[PDB]
């Protein structure tokens, strides 16, 4: 009775969001449309902002498929949280990192000091390093701190290829790996067009070419640029990527997503959170999927890894 | 072969959006999250704003439940459109006169595209502009629809649900009249699940009309409280528009407080105003009339008269 | 390590179905179509039948929109279960029906309780209200955490048939059947709404509706199973969706309103029996019963429903 | 007025299911849970059954997340139908030859199809009845319709089972296993081992980089797909839940214009070096039915077995045309 209330509270899915701007709120609105989590709690530096955001999302619930309980809370709300999503943060690359780090050192401490023992999903930029921070601050197993990594980049890549191959993006199997940013790399060697092998379609002669494909990846790399170019900021893209990861985690999917994950030998690399294809479930990152990269992608991946470690080097 | 392509194109659902701000884009993201329509086309005065918005939205598609084809287009894309949603305009009587003029360019162009689907108008002052849209289009009145008081009903349901500790999906509650300060709650027809509100307010329960009075004021003035805090409102209506669109596209025969044209119901006529109405693939099937309490009947009649006075110098 | 792996198993939803016939496997199918549980365990005396259903049902999973893990298991798997749904039972005097299944049910519940189960029971086996009471006694569990499907489907049939009559979709018909699930149950005519509109005002204002039609509507709801079973050998699609819907109210902590078998504590002037009534369901089970003021005709009939129920249950307890 | 009302009837999706047994009604049940069509019509020779299945399925509608209009109807109702799903058929009674199985259902199909075309139907046929590839060909002949708009369920369920069992084996959710069964639905069908992915990973590379995994287990996994129906069938009588979801998924690709990839029975025109038969192959489906066949470079072992599959299919079809 005393126990059953406490168990009911724990048996449902609570997501706490920390950082309630457009990326935070785009993701929340995704959660409400799809009714993923029973409780969804908003925490911001700006009280009013988070209060107003929770009001506006709350009014969407009665026209949704099913209820979510959406409210403005605080670090306190994280105790029985299954998942903590952090977009929160502030704007040389080192100044960005070293600032976000101390900011993240406070955020994480308070969440740990709440009795939180769930999963972290880190969406703040630079995502790969801040996931590493969150891990190195939380004291949690490395499989339990996750970054959005190159998921959105992979989605952008699938959309674009689907267009180029005139096929639904849901049937395009395509991945980008490495650090999220200008050093990420398309895994051409493992692109599938439905059942079809990219390299075979390239073999055949038949209007496809690596030149059209290179253009596609640059269009991925610089997507944010174009949107920023054209509406001021970007959020709809990541909102849905953060949702897909959350489903993977909360609904224990064993699904493959290119999250920020900690390498322990795979791809010949280690000691980094980096974008790689990984199986996700209720426990977090179950395993990183290794593939034989082409010698070219190998140089590209290894280069991404070493630049990342160089970015961390003076900050940690 | 020639025909089958043409008919396949027609067999699916195309939604054109005209007006691509937060309100428009929140609705678009709801359609994408929920994969309602196969084609969703964005048009705005800003080529680049519509282009960026379709880019950002399109990259959500590969992680959505099912595909939608999302692109930036033009009034041209309105020809095979099943539903045109309009949130557009430019920022009581002053605003009304220009919004109306601009709506005459918008509507004509869409008509001149060969469009013969349904209109959903979401631009404030919603009730007047739905009337405008109708008067310009030449379409039957049941095929031009406004968002009306759907969002105020949902807010009302959300708050009552809190008050009664019950999911809002089980609160049956409506606000009718003109969307704005003149709207009114239909207390006489509020159900708390199975429970008649009045029978709860007669019992020995901890409820009282004064708590409820404060709830409607909190409903009426909700968007003030939200703007005050985050700078605007768009999530609320985004889903309200989603709801109307499903009712229409999926032929639901479902009841929603849209803006519909009165031809006698509630003792009133010759306005589009918020009322409970059955929607389906054909638009507004019928307005549902209820015996309002004497006070509810007095407030509805007032809302109507104010509306007509607002429209008088414009029409 | 182990402590995270065990918390993982708690941090997902698991349903275990006892009885894998027509009814439970239909429920299973909705549960797979709708991706409601991460885990779905089929239990049955006919151990081969459970293996085959789990095989056949699992095969639908890759083409479902989201995955569920589905396997034939045992009562042991109830340890971390959030909900047990029981459908096992012996077909149709009423008194013999009751003894045969109370015996069965007592063994079922005891076995479940042994594994360490500390979740919610949902009962569907006819006689539903009686068997819900039986389960409550044997489990020792709080009354709230023990629920029957009650008249939820009668209620659904009622809304559908009313939907047809008034020409609006059934999701907008607000209407309830209450009482002992069977031929003593009743429609609460006094609290039927057609969208925003009240049934009583509709019958009285300027139009052509008559209670005569409406009374027939209830008889079709009451005889529906009979009407179905004569045409196609049993009724099961409707009941599956009923169970889907009760299951979602509990696991998704909805606080929604369903006419499930719920434990009376003086609501409607009656007490100390399980019977179909409007209840509010959440993750804790039944959060509260919703009492309404029944017309004197409805109160007479609910009274009768409760007295027959008590008289049916008494000689066997 | 009635030109809007008539256009409304076109602006919604209507499916008419022919045959209301275990298979068709499981499909119906999926269709109701997922709110995929506005209208759903049950048709059956045994008019009693269709009436009660319609009643039963209808009663689930109010508790579905969204509504569907469900009724027992007739061929006449195919006029504005978008899709006719045909599940009517006759069992292969043990002791009888396939040629009698094929023959019973060729004649029945011919008249069914003729009856349908009569009412004015101008939509797409989805066929599930055994023999699926052969009966899809029968429907194409009789309807006179374009090859694209006449589709069988093919190996789609086999592909689903393959993914499921491969999922269990690699410990990844099936939705992330990209794997395909092709050929004639039955005991000549084959897995395209050359084109199996486990998430990102290529099955060949997975085997080649150090491991326990051996093709030996995988070969066992494929045998269990081919055999699964009989494996399910003894433990519970008939198999239907899987095929119901398969029909749901193909319906969704067609009515929702997905351009998604599904191993349906599709009319070969030189792909895989074979032609002029309906057979299970990876195809792109949208609102126009089959948009195209996706040809892959099969292994030599795969190319041999697909040759055998088509050769046996062509030979079984012959004496009954
Ligand atoms: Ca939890
Ligand atoms: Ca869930
Ligand atoms: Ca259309
Ligand atoms: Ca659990
Ligand atoms: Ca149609
Ligand atoms: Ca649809």
């Amino acid at each position: 009775e005393n126990l059953y209330f406490q168990s009911m509270k724990k048996g449902i899915n609570r997501v706490v969001l920390v950082g309630t701007g457009a990326v935070g709120c785009s993701y929340a609105y995704c959660m409400i449309n799809q009714a993923v989590a029973e409780e969804f709690v908003l925490v911001d530096v700006n009280e009013a902002k988070a209060e107003g955001e929770a009001m506006d999302l709350s009014h969407a619930v009665p026209f949704a498929p099913a209820p979510t309980r959406v409210w403005k809370g605080s670090y306190e709300d994280c105790k029985d949280a299954d998942l903590v999503v952090i977009t929160a943060g502030l704007p040389t690359r080192l100044d960005l990192v070293e600032k976000n780090a101390k900011i993240f050192k406070q955020i994480v401490r308070s969440i740990m000091d709440s009795g939180f023992d769930g999963i972290f999903l880190i969406a703040t930029n630079p995502v790969d390093i801040l996931t590493y921070v969150t891990w190195k601050e939380s004291g949690l197993p490395k499989e339990r701190v996750i970054g959005s990594g190159t998921t959105l980049d992979s989605a952008r890549f699938r959309y674009m290829l689907g267009e180029y191959f005139d096929i639904g993006p849901h049937n395009i199997h395509a991945y980008i790996i490495g650090e999220h940013g200008d050093t990420e790399l398309p895994v051409w060697s493992h692109v599938s067009v439905g059942i079809q092998k990219l390299q075979t379609l390239l073999e055949k002669d038949n209007t496809y070419n690596q030149e059209d494909l290179d253009k596609i990846f640059i269009n991925v790399r610089d997507a944010a640029y174009h949107i920023i170019e054209r509406k001021g900021a970007t959020y709809y893209g990541i909102g849905m990527s953060l949702l897909r990861v959350t489903k993977a985690i909360l609904n224990d999917e064993n699904s493959v997503l290119t999250v920020s994950a900690y390498l322990e030998g795979q791809y010949g690399q280690k000691d980094v959170y980096i974008g790689v294809p990984a199986v996700l479930n209720r426990g977090g990152v179950r395993e990183i999927l290794e593939v034989e990269l082409s010698e070219d992608e190998e140089l590209k991946f290894d280069h991404s890894v070493q630049v990342l470690k160089e970015t961390m080097a003076p900050v940690l």
